[PDB]
């Protein structure tokens, strides 16, 4: 309430100081709060509780102070509501404890949040973030859609097939503990001799994974969306129905909803990042940031000056002046090369020295690591102590480096003085030293683009801080919250769950595993479980969907966006020194050549990003010997070429279809023919080419090129194969193994003889060595972590089948593992974990396997429950330990990896586009005039002959109502498709069937109706009336199948015509269209980019096959040990498609390290191998998994990013500059105000055509006469003698008019730049007609009458006429005195 102004007083600083401290309070107090089962609580709860009233006291005073002086303005700010909201909720709950309200105990949560109403910097950081989230609505509007149809789909096929488990034969009870579904028919799993098939087994997931409503079918494909758990889904959907077309579906899916979409994603963040960076204040920021730096290089040039200079000023202690000529000798001494290099020898000697630790290195190297670091740390102190002696204490203490060496000795002090005082544990810190092995750097060019990325990140390093501090509080709110809803009720009767909310560190440890997206799905299956189950706690996931959801994209946001902005500045720094210091060399040269004047390249392309950056800053700036013959002759020859490439097309298809299971099944021996005749013929091949190039140093031989090598060793090895088994094979298997092994490099030998797939393999190429330093930045800093998480973890991860014992010595005999209804003695074994820390290269794997997300959160608990070298596991020991992979996670994935993104992003090469030095003004011309030039007006039917009855029902087709009524019977059959649901009488589903009956009946009236209206062939040329038209012919053919009844059951997939109605919705949704059309018609654009990655999964699923292909799966264990057995019946070798099944599984990133062990050495062999022994299993596996999945992370991000810079002009288009996307409009309605269309409108017209459209094209409803004149006189359209202006010439004038391209002020100069222009239009098309040329820049002749002549004329008659009406006013208001 105002209150008028009476007495009321302003608030001093230190209050808004103490309402921050109040809420850092409240704070602690909420994180210092644990929870307990059914009603049990905590001594320190109860004290806490009764804090509340005052915090909540505190609050009203701050809010009725606020409102009584600010006299309410209160409620129209924000966050001023979210406080007063809070304060409202507190103290209803707390006063009037009537039904025991806890739901508002929920809206504590929230006051976490009051930091960022008292800091204003974290409110503009949070308008940072949301700005740049805006746009992705758009593309979670495709999401949503995508789920729907996907979901209606499933729903559709998967309707309750998961209820169906083997059940015991005499009674209705589970066969095991790990039921499965299964079928009555031998497609499906059948079940064993003693268990049948009986209705309603709960499900997978304990019912929670199904497709039975339509939420559940949401829940489902949106699990499947975020890649988790989508192969159980498969495998289970295998079991139940055959594993047939399964893949059609589960694929196909994930494609088209994670891949599609994060591409898409990726599109518009780095739009919206390009056109955030060319905004004003962002580049003033940055011209500070480059004067700033220029006046820094300035300095240290004049301060080596004075340096030098002052030096040689010169020309006991205190009797003899040793002691300050020594000191200058060491100062002139430490400058030298030789200082520098043995420092950094021997930096790299005590990384060496750290790195050989492992988990049992003998006695003697203990002594000798232990002796050797104290004398490299004696070492470093001594350099130290020079350095600061020599240089001078102030100027040591200056210099950064310095600092940094400083803080690794006394880290190491440290480290030194605590484990004398607490032996048990090491952290390593002297590995920190490492880190100036980055100073070789400088000794490159690679240097300057470095540590501009340094500068820049230095820089906005307050910026950074405040992302990382938002992010963490969004963690805490989310943490706070499940702690409020779950809490204490994870204690199941199996034990609590690791990942349970009971207290804050655990709640904080599973919202960061859910942001991760690692097994967050079954963190939502127990909090599901948690309160009830599938029955009467479904209610609950929207928590883990919304977590997840939201965890993902923001964090992708604020890391992408530090990733871009800091690279773009620090490319922008860089080529901005470069052109500087080049300038400054040729001024200087030409400045000092006047003293001596009495005696007397090719700047590298400019990426996609710096084009369109210099583009839009340039707009925004505007606002203001016989044989040797015959054998050269054949290999230039057509048939020759044509039959290699058929031969090899005809080898790759070969390799694919061998049998690795059975080597002696009679398909491998007719293809061993076929090898033997591919080899013969790629030995022709070869000797030919040898024939030619030769062999004597001929500098173009064939040796010197790598694909000449690569086709020699595959056709030596073939060659070697053959003569191996010339005797004996018994002899060597492996040899002739391996030999065979190697005839997977045919399919590589394509790529040469492709000139695209060379030009696409050349730019994979180019992406690799744009981002080299990065990556042995990446590398060195990976090999720090794997060093310290030796140190912390060496030996320390055995554990033993019964838990009960810890050392080695107790785990022996048998004990007795207690089981669920029986006890079965098992055998006590002193194991290792499968991903430990014993060596370097241990601690490596493990960490690639932590940053590919798989199976961290069983890492992290085993490094929580390290106890002591040689020593068993004892849960929760050591929780501190979470921090490691806390810091690895936002290092590594969220960091080096979003730079690699940004890095490929900004530095991408287009694509040809020849050498574009001769065009002048193409910058954003090309697409609009190239649309002017392929300009179409739209077409009606328009007869007009027929106007009794043709004509009416024309309109009636083509008319509000029934495109309205259109839309609708379209949301009414969406939403019949979606009450399908399981259980329903029969009565519901007649139902359904007559309401989709009356559906398709009115679709079927509609194609009618059209085909009526516009005629077969105008009916039958519009793609989207096409599908209208096959739509219902599926719908009628199913309805048809379905009351024929019997027969064949004709499948379901005409119940995907049904449910294919979706699609017509996107007509509505311009925005929506028009980014999957371009995105699909970049797809389209690039089709050997998608041919790399097919090749590169041929290659890697033909070595699995010829590797891992005949290990045993009929095995399974009494428990089974799922983690380790990976390879079965759904998840092996066997066959191509199998291969390529599970290298797909692993692309996607679901337990493929669980496979990598399961493909190891020691494997049970298949029993029709012919090996009667368990040596099926290679040690490959781990180069091969880690390969592959660094190889096809890598081929996908370069995709996307192709896709992407192919899309980048849409991706960062302007709304006020005029672009192609704006010219359809144009097109619409100029196409409609003519029926007949036929081009030509008349003069008087063309005014309001421009007025009805938005500007920049248009002109606006609201826009002045005068200024629509005005720019009317700008066109110079000519008019046809029929006073109508042309369809071409009118866009034409019109583009050219709002681009100002070319366009002189008047005079002779516009015959000049219209000539120029004509000429430069020919150079691009030359296949152009002359009389399209005259069309779209009209000859200029003077007695034309062009549009501006008559619109000048108007004008000039208006003034007359308001200039002479004026003028008899004038005389006639001079003359009443
Ligand atoms: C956001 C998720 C978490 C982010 C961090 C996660 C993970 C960390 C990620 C970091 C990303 C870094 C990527 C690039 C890394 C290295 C590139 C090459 C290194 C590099 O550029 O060299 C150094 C750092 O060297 C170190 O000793 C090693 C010091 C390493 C410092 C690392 C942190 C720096 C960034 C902090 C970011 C803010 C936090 C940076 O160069 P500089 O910026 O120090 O350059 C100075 C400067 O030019 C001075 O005039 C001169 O000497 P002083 O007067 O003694 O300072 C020297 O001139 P030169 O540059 O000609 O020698 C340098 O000392
Ligand atoms: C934003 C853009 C959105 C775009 C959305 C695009 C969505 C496309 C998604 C793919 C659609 C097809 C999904 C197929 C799922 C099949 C599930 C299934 O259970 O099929 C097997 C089943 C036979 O099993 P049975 O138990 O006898 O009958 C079950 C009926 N309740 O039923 C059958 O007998 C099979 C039924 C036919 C299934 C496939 C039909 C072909 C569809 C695509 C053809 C492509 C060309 C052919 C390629 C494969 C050749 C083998
Ligand atoms: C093509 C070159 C590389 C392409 C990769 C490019 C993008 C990567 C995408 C990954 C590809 C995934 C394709 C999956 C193929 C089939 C997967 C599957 O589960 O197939 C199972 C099913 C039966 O497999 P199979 O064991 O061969 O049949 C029994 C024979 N005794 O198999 C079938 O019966 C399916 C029959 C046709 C398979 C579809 C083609
Ligand atoms: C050397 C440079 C490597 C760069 C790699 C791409 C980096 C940019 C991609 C990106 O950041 O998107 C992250 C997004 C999050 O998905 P996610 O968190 O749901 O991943 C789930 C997890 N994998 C699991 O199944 O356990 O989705 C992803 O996880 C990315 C999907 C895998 C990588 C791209 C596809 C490759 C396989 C076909
Ligand atoms: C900057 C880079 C180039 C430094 C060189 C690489 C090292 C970090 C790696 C390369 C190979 C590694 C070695 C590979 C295998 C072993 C054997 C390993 O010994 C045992 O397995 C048992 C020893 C025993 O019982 O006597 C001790 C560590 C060591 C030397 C590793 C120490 C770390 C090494 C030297
Ligand atoms: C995607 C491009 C690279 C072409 C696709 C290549 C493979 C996916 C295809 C091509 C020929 C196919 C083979 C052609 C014939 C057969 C025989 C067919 O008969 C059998 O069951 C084995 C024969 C027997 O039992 O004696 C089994 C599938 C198989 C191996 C096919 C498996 C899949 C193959 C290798
Ligand atoms: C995006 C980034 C900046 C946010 C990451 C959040 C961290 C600040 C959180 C997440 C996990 C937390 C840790 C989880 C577990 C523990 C153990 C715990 O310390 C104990 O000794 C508690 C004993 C026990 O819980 O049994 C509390 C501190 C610590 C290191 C926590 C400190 C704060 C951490 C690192
Ligand atoms: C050399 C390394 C990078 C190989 C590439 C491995 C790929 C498969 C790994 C490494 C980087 C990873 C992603 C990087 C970014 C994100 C987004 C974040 O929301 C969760 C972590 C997550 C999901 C990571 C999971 C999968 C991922 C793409
Ligand atoms: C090598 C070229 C032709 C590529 C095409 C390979 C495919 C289409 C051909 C080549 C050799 C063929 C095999 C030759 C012999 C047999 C043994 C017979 O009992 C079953 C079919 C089977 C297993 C054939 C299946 C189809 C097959 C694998
Ligand atoms: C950015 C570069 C320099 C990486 C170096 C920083 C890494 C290696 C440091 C930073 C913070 C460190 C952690 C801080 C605290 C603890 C608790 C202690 O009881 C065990 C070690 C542990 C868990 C440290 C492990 C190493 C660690 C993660
Ligand atoms: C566009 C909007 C308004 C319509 C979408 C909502 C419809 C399609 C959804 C939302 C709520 C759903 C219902 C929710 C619960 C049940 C009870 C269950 O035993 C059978 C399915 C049934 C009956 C669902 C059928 C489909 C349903 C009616
Ligand atoms: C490009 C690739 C081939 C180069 C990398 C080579 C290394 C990482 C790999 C590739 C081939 C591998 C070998 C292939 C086969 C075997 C037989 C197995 O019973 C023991 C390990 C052993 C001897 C492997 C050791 C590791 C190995 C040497
Ligand atoms: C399993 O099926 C086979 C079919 O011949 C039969 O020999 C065997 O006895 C069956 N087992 C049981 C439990 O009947
Ligand atoms: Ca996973």
């Amino acid at each position: 309430v105002v209150r008028k102004y009476a007495k009321k007083i302003t608030e001093w600083p230190p209050f808004e100081y103490m309402i921050l401290a109040t809420i850092i309070a409240n704070c602690i107090v909420l994180a210092l709060e644990q929870h307990l089962p059914d009603d049990d609580k905590t001594p320190m709860s109860e004290r806490l509780d009764d804090t509340e009233p005052y915090f909540i006291g505190i609050f009203c005073f701050e809010a009725g102070i606020k409102i009584i002086a600010l006299g309410f303005s209160y409620l129209r700010n924000g966050w001023n509501v979210m406080d007063f909201v809070v304060v409202l909720t507190g103290i209803l709950a707390t006063v009037g404890t009537e039904f025991d309200l806890r739901t508002l105990r929920a809206v504590r949560v929230l006051r976490p949040l009051k930091l960022v109403s008292g800091i204003p910097s974290l409110q503009v950081v949070l308008k940072s973030i949301m700005k740049a989230m805006i746009p992705l609505l758009q593309i979670g509007l495709l999401l949503f859609f995508a789920i729907l149809i996907f979901a209606i789909i499933g729903l559709e096929f998967y309707m309750g097939k998961f209820h169906t488990t083997c059940f015991e034969e005499g009674t209705d009870d589970i066969q095991g503990e790990s039921p499965a579904p299964c079928g009555t028919e031998e497609p499906a799993r059948t079940c064993p001799n003693g268990t049948k098939c009986q209705p309603y087994w709960e499900g997978p997931n304990n019912g929670i994974t199904q497709f039975d409503n339509i939420l559940f079918a949401v829940l489902t494909v949106f699990q499947c969306i975020t890649m988790e758990g989508w192969t159980d889904l498969l495998y289970n959907s295998n079991d139940a129905s055959g594993n047939t077309w399964n893949w059609l579906y589960f694929i196909p899916l994930i494609i088209i909803g994670s891949f599609f979409m994060l591409n898409l994603v990726l599109g518009v963040l780095s739009g919206e990042f390009a056109k955030e960076r060319e905004r004003v204040e962002n580049r003033r920021a940055f011209l500070k940031l480059r004067r700033q730096q220029q006046i820094e290089r300035e300095l240290n040039g004049y301060m080596e000056w004075i340096s030098k200079a002052e030096e040689v000023i010169l020309a006991s202690t205190f009797f003899h002046k040793k002691e300050r000529r020594m000191r200058f000798y060491i100062r002139r001494m430490v400058k030298t090369q030789a200082f520098y290099w043995t420092v950094l020898s021997l930096v790299a000697l005590n990384t060496l020295c750290v790195a050989i630790v492992h988990y049992n290195q003998p006695e003697w190297l203990s002594d000798f690591l232990y002796y050797a670091e104290f004398i490299f740390l004696g070492l470093f102190m001594s350099e130290m102590f020079i350095k600061m002696y020599g240089l001078g204490t102030r100027p040591y203490f200056h210099s950064s480096f310095n600092c940094f060496d400083c803080g690794v000795i006394i880290g190491s002090i440290f480290e030194v003085i605590w484990a004398v005082i607490k032996p048990g544990t090491s952290f390593g810190i002297s590995v920190l030293r490492a880190l100036r092995l980055l100073r070789i750097f400088k000794v490159t060019k690679y240097w300057a683009s470095l540590r501009n990325l340094v500068v820049s990140l230095l820089n906005s390093m307050k910026s950074i801080i405040s992302l990382l501090f938002l992010l963490f509080l969004f963690i805490v709110v989310f943490a706070l919250l499940g702690m409020q809803l779950f809490g204490g009720q994870f204690n199941f009767d199996e034990g609590t769950p690791p990942t349970n909310f009971d207290t804050f560190p655990a709640a904080i440890m599973t919202v960061f595993q859910i942001l991760t997206g690692e097994d967050w799905n079954e963190v939502m299956y127990d909090g599901i479980k948690s309160q009830g189950g599938v029955q009467g706690g479904m209610v609950f996931s929207i928590y883990f969907i919304v977590l997840t959801l939201f965890g993902n994209y923001t964090l992708l946001n604020v890391f992408l966006a530090i990733a871009v902005d800091n690279l773009a500045n620090a490319q922008e720094l860089t080529k901005d020194e470069q052109e500087e210091e080049e300038a400054a060399n040729q001024k200087l040269a030409l400045q000092k050549a006047k003293e001596v004047a009495e005696v007397s390249n090719q700047k590298p392309a400019k990426s996609v990003w710096e084009q369109r950056t210099s583009e839009m800053r340039k707009q925004n700036l505007l606002a203001s010997n016989p044989l040797r013959r015959l054998c050269h002759y054949i290999l230039n020859l057509r048939y020759f070429e044509m039959c290699i490439l058929m031969v090899i097309a005809m080898s790759s298809i070969a390799l694919a279809a061998e049998d690795p299971v059975q080597p002696n099944a009679p398909r491998n021996n007719v293809l061993r023919y076929f090898d033997y005749v591919f080899t013969g013929v790629f030995t022709f091949e070869m000797v030919i080419k040898m024939i030619d190039l030769g062999l004597v140093l001929h500098q173009g031989a064939y040796f010197r090129d790598l694909w000449n090598i690569l086709d020699f060793i595959v056709v030596s090895g073939a060659l070697v194969a053959f003569a191996f088994t010339g005797n004996s094979k018994g002899k060597d298997i492996n040899t002739i193994k391996s030999l065979r092994v190697l005839r997977v490099l045919r399919p590589l030998k394509t790529i040469k003889r492709l000139p695209k797939l060379k030009a696409v393999f050349d730019c994979v190429v180019n992406s690799l060595k744009n981002v080299f330093n990065i990556l042995i930045v990446y590398m060195l800093f990976m090999f720090i972590f794997a060093v310290v998480a030796v140190q912390l973890f060496k030996g320390k991860f055995f554990h033993c089948t019964d838990e009960s014992k810890e050392f080695e010595k107790d785990c022996r005999g048998k004990y007795l593992l207690y089981e669920k209804n029986e006890v079965k003695a098992r055998d006590r074994e002193w194991k290792k974990y499968e991903f430990h820390y014993d060596n370097v290269l241990w601690a490596l794997l493990t960490l690639f396997t932590v940053s590919t997300g798989e199976g961290w959160p069983q890492v992290l608990k085993h490094s929580v429950d390290a106890t002591f070298e040689n020593q068993g596991p004892s849960p929760g020991y050591r929780m501190e330990m979470s921090i490691f992979y806390v810091v690895y996670f936002v290092v590594f994935p969220f960091f080096f990896v979003n730079i690699f993104v940004a890095l490929i992003i900004i530095t991408f090469q287009e694509q040809g586009d020849k050498m574009m030095e001769e065009y002048s003004l193409e910058k954003n011309e090309r697409a609009c005039i190239d649309f002017a030039i392929s300009a179409k007006p739209l077409t009606r039917h328009m007869p007009q002959n027929k106007q009794s009855f043709q004509y009416r029902m024309w309109q009636f087709v083509v008319s509000p109502p029934f495109e309205y009524t259109i839309m609708a019977m379209i949301a009414l059959n969406t939403i019949v498709l979606m009450m399908k649901f399981y259980g329903a009488s029969v009565a519901y589903e007649n139902a359904l069937r007559v309401f989709n009956i009356v559906f398709t009946s009115l679709f079927s009236l509609e194609c009618v109706l059209k085909v009526m209206a516009f005629g077969i062939l105008n009916y039958f040329r519009d793609a989207w009336n096409i599908f209208d038209f096959v739509t219902v012919l599926g719908s009628i053919t199913d309805i048809l199948v379905t009351e024929f009844g019997n027969n064949f059951i004709n499948l379901s997939f005409l119940r995907l015509f049904r449910a294919a109605r979706l699609i017509k919705l996107l007509r509505q949704g311009y925005t929506i269209r028009i980014l999957l059309w371009t995105f699909v018609q970049s797809f389209k654009a690039l089709p050997y980019v998608c041919l790399l990655i097919a090749m590169l999964f041929f290659i890697y699923a033909i070595i699995g096959m010829q590797v891992f292909g005949n290990i045993g799966i009929d095995v399974e264990d009494e428990d089974s040990d799922e983690d380790e057995f990976q390879i079965t019946e759904h998840n092996n070798f066997r066959t191509f498609f199998q291969a390529l099944m599970l290298l797909f599984r692993s692309a996607t990133g679901e337990a493929w390290h669980n496979i990598m062990l399961s493909c190891l050495s020691g494997k049970p062999c298949d029993k029709n191998s012919g090996i009667l022994t368990r040596e099926c299993g290679n040690e490959f596996a781990y180069f091969y998994f880690v390969s592959f999945i660094f190889l096809c992370s890598f081929l996908m991000l370069n995709l996307f990013v192709a896709v992407i810079m192919d899309n980048f002009e849409y991706l960062t288009r302007d709304s006020s500059i005029l672009g192609p996307h704006h010219l359809d409009e144009y097109v619409r309605v100029w196409a409609e105000y003519d029926p007949a269309a036929w081009g030509r409108m008349p003069y008087l017209d063309m005014y309001q055509m421009l007025r009805h459209m938005s500007p920049p094209l248009g002109l606006g409803k609201k826009c002045p006469a005068r200024v629509a004149y005005k720019r009317l006189l700008r066109m110079d359209l000519p008019v046809a003698d029929d006073n109508t202006v042309h369809f071409n010439s009118t866009l034409m004038a019109l583009i050219r008019t709002a681009l100002d391209i070319k366009i002189a002020k008047g005079g002779a100069d516009k015959q000049q730049m219209d000539a120029e222009l004509r000429k430069e239009m020919m150079a691009i098309w030359p296949n152009l007609s002359q009389k399209t040329l005259d069309l779209l820049v009209t000859p200029h002749k003077s007695t034309d009458l062009t549009v501006g002549k008559i619109y000048a004329a108007m004008m000039i008659m208006e003034y007359y006429r308001q200039s002479k009406a004026k003028k008899l006013q004038a005389m006639r208001e001079e003359q009443d005195r």
